């Protein structure tokens, strides 16, 4: 099983300036529950964009996809194909694919489920964001309520199977 999760404003933003423009520690720690004890893939820039200590994600077997032979942050498995960051996989377990633009892109035609935060936060894209991938007609949905965070972000989770 091979997940896609992230988080997006409406506008279907994702990244900004090597980072995420916003912060929802409620969706942190949703993203923390679902990929805790499992495998993590993740492109380069990715990894690079980790805060010092969430890097690697703890409890997490990292996985970053580079065209590079190594990379000079420790923590990482390196892997050069997304191929070969998904076999061998964890048992009763998804593979959870964590970003970014590229690497969802590379993984969407391999996936079965998506998680998607929506963060209603005013994100006009701009000219050099990272934005969401976009499900096809192959993909059934379910929408939670809005909720509201500590911070005073609305924010939601979309839960997608592959049909
Ligand atoms: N909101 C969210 O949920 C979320 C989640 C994750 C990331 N983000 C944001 O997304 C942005 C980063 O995304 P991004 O699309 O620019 O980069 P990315 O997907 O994280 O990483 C791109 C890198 O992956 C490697 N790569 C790409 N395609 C490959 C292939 N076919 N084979 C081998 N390696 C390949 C390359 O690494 P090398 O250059 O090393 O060869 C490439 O530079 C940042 O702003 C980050 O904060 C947001
Ligand atoms: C939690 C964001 C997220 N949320 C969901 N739902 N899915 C994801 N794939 C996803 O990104 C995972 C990779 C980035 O991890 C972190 C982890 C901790 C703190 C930050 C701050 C970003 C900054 O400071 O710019 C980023």
């Amino acid at each position: 099983s091979v997940g896609l999760i992230w988080a997006q404003s409406t506008s279907g933003v994702i990244g900004r300036d090597g980072g995420i423009p916003w912060r929802l520690p409620e969706d942190l720690a949703h993203f923390k529950r679902l990929t805790m004890g499992h495998t993590v893939v993740m492109g380069r820039r990715t990894w690079d964009s980790l805060p010092a200590a969430h890097r690697p994600l703890p409890g997490r077997r990292n996985v970053v996809v580079t065209r590079q032979t190594g990379l000079v942050a420790h923590g990482a498995q390196v892997v050069g194909s997304l191929e070969q960051a998904l076999s061998p996989a964890e048992p009763d377990a998804a593979t959870w694919v964590i970003g970014g633009a590229q690497i969802y892109a590379l993984a969407l035609p391999l996936a079965n489920r998506c998680e998607v935060t929506e963060v209603d936060v005013d994100l006009p894209p701009e000219d050099e964001d990272a934005l969401a991938p976009v499900l096809d007609q192959t993909w059934a949905g379910t929408s939670g309520e809005w909720l509201v965070s500590r911070s005073g972000l609305r924010y939601r989770m979309h839960s997608y199977r592959r049909l």
